């Protein structure tokens, strides 16, 4: 028995999305995993951040800060509840499913709010523990993105652009900061122009890939013993790891590229 | 100079905020030098970011199988979008300069300010897939981000742990201001403000006004003219193939998403050239 | 092994006569075994407007842009942008260059109009040394295939338009000439539009049979180079042993060298 | 006095010598009270490509699509394309219409030449039935003021490139006068990036002291359409009783009905009685 959660950001119940969700809970299921849900426009989720994400004293209520306020919130127990229900499942979790359509080269409003009320300060990430240091280190997550585009526009000679340069500030940015062993992401390219035939082999394929999802390499992020992690240093690159690195042609990840080429699917494949 | 309006769109609650002094500050500047100024503070207006069936007022075409992207442009052809949308949508084309004011929230836009793009930028009125990039309904406006952070600049170097600023800013200045046709101006980057003394949040707030009297003179950032490629589903809206051979030597590539598996110019979406 | 032909167009429907005209040029001159590349500007999203954007390394002075001397050098160092670069090399790879356009307030369309700004640089086109008849592409031959929706009448000598000569004048002299084209007859499709289907497949007919011998016409006259002192001293005037020998002649020698006198008959229509 | 003018300036670069004269130009007119307004093409993004995109309305035939037919049915309909509305409106308000541009191959830029593709619409700025002087434009005035690269020697009778009166006839005979425009003499400054500092301020100041009595200039000569039998059955050819006036004269009538005979010296430069 391990235990999995799936977030769903799509309002219709008709749509691929849904079918996916709903695909993902049925091969889980029959491999003796626990499933819970998230679906974000069920529950009707409020995304807002504001002071009613607070329920008790705020200690400073003429000059109010989320960051700080929401910490201490969070370590004397007085977090709205919904904020604390959806902590709890993160928990309990193992692996987390992200299923949602791509909207504007990034996740829609209501999931990103998630984030931005769940993903709390010592809950999620301290100071102290950032990326393959954090909370989250037992834990892998998994992308599975649908879009209306074609995979030749987000290629490197695509109208687009590169798709790795659009998937790191959420699976960099996000995801492994909190310290989540990320995986290969499910990319459904061009969803509504796929015949029937087709759809149901590509349904097919993801239930077969969840049968050993927990066996898979996870994706390459520059560990943090690369940087030296304190204030007075910048949280810069150590000066002997800049040195072996010098000679290279290609750079660690797309964000850390130094100046050089991004190695080819970083954020797409494992290596 | 007079006749010429701007819009400010602020994503952040507090009135006593430094996000909320940037934007009184651009207000200031702007309309002493005869500028009209239009605002939608997003959070003072209770704006609503999540889309939904109740955007469009009318008769839906398939209420069986509904589909955001079909009924919203089917909707704003025959004007019955939701009125919240519509005076929105209302400034954007008044406007000749949009600034945006926000801080920076797990590597991007705050989920309000998301879902105002969500909500507002409509197939027809803000992009076709006849006219994308710098053909777009948006090409005579000028856009420009003003960000603040909580880490220090040193993090988002090439170095730092966080990694490219460049990188971060690729998808929203890129994928939504520049898809829709706006130029798009060098960012207004504000780091560690929390940990900045008072006196050097004065200079900060001074340089931002006198950077604002001049704005419309400024060049813009470079990415790739939609000439270079195919845009025709045939072909995958793929780079031309004589471009592709014309750059194959090329030691640099284009831009931070047109980086063609070479090099990615020092401050692309940063600096202008 | 055969020559090369590019042919440049510049309308946005494919219903149209002047695609039709393009189609024919490419059969015709496709089946004497010529080798045929084609530059449709509208078809490509061309893009006409000259910019910094069209340098993409290192301007020398960026304060104080002056478009003649950074395209120059940019050329020279090869990081012009590569659009410009493709159209170039078409352009050194052909032979015979055919332009084929409707007229446009009296001369060629916008988009064509940019497509001679961005792609005809200095050193490539034209040096300073070596202009007109001793320019670059002395070696090519260029045409211009025009369409109008006013009739011939309207553009004779007395029309209420004038000569169509002098409309000519600024683009087969002023730009391909310059370069060192050698300019051959242009294609006039007079009142294009009051044309009946059966008509217009003649005229098409009729086009395809001269290019089966284009190669072998005669080129249109423009004065040498030789008759004018080459150098910023001197003002680039024509040789005062020159003016003396043409002081008693009625006629001029070209539509734009007139001399304050009569323009030859058809000096910019046909060849001698 | 109490008079509009309009400022059409093709030119990317605010440090040039163009904006200059546009700068100067505005001062001049500005301090003897004229309204002043601006079209400046490359700060605006104008877009010089005509397309379907330029009718916003129905198409009357869109398999068989003819920009002509198209265009003055949306003009009359008022479905055409807001940029094209807003420079037409321009027109119409003002008396007095200056073009600031340099020289490039033999003509206007591309972005000029584009300018009027879009914004001359039939009906609007012609009809068959009143063309040249009989025009739309007949109350108006327009002036050319173009900079070269190459000085004056090259473009007189003499010169390498030939006469300047050849080139000029195009755009102010078959755009200008045209649409109706009386034409006045244009401003030719030669070979402005080799002329030393002390003689451009000259030219400025020169340019400003013509502006001020601007309105009381004559005319360049154009032949009156009186002239001419203006119907499709005669071919617009010159009546046959004003070919027999002509025959014994040894000058023709201007550089474009020059009627086989020597073309006026400097007809569309300098004005006459
Ligand atoms: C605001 C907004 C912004 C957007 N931005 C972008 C962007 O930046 N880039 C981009 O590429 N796209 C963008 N999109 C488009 C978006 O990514 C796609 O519309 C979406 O991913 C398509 O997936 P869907 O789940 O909504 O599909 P649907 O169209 O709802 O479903 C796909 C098809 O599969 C059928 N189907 C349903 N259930 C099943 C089943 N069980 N088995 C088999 N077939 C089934 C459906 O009926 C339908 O025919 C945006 C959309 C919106 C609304
Ligand atoms: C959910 C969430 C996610 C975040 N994610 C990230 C992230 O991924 N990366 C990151 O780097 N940061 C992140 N942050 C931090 C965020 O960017 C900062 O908290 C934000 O930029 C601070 O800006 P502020 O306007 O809120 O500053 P405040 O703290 O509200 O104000 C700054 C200072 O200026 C003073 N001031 C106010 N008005 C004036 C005035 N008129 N003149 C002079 N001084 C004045 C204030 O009193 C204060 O001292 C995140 C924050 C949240 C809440
Ligand atoms: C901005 C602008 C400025 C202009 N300025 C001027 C000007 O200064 N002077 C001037 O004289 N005119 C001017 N015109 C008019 C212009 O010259 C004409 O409209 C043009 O020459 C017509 O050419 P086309 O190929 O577009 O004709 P179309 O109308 O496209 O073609 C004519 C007919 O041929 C048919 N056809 C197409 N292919 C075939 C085929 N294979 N076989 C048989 N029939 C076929 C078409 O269906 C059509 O009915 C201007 C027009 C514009 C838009
Ligand atoms: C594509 C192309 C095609 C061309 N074709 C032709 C052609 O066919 N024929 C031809 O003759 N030329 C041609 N040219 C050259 C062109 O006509 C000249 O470059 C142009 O006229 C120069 O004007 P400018 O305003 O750009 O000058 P700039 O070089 O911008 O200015 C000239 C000088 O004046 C100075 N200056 C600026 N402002 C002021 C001020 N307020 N007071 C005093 N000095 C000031 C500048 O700093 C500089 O030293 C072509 C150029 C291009 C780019």
């Amino acid at each position: 028995g391990r235990r999995a959660l799936i977030v769903l950001a799509h309002s219709e119940r008709t749509s691929f999305n849904y079918a996916m969700k709903e695909a993902a809970a049925a091969a889980l299921k029959k491999k003796g995993w626990e499933v819970v849900e998230s679906d974000l426009y069920a529950m009707n989720f409020n995304p807002i951040i504001s002071r009613k994400d607070i329920t008790g004293k705020l200690k400073d209520p003429a000059n109010f800060q989320y960051p700080a306020e929401s910490v201490l919130a969070y370590k004397e127990g007085h977090l709205s509840p919904d904020i604390v229900a959806e902590q709890k499942k993160l928990e309990a979790a193992d692996l987390v499913i992200f299923q949602f359509p791509l909207q504007w080269f990034g996740v829609p409003a209501i999931l990103k709010g998630w984030f931005e009320r769940v993903f709390i300060g010592e809950f999620a990430y301290t100071y102290a523990a950032m990326y393959d240091k954090g909370p989250f280190r037992s834990k892998k997550a998994v992308l599975s993105i649908t879009t209306g585009g074609s995979g030749s526009m987000y290629s490197l000679q695509g109208i687009h652009g590169d798709m790795n340069v659009i998937l790191w500030p959420i699976q960099s940015g996000i995801l492994h900061f909190c310290g989540f062993q990320v995986l290969e992401p499910q990319l459904t390219y061009s969803i509504g122009h796929t015949p029937a035939d087709a759809r149901i082999q590509i349904l097919e394929g993801w239930k077969k890939r969840l049968e050993n999802i927990w066996d898979e390499t996870p994706l390459y992020f520059a560990p943090s013993s690369l940087f030296d992690l304190n204030f007075q240093a910048g949280f810069l690159m150590k000066k002997e790891v800049q040195d072996e690195e010098k000679n290279k042609k290609f750079g660690l990840s797309v964000g850390h590229h130094l100046g050089k080429s991004i190695p080819t699917d970083n954020q797409i494949k494992a290596r």
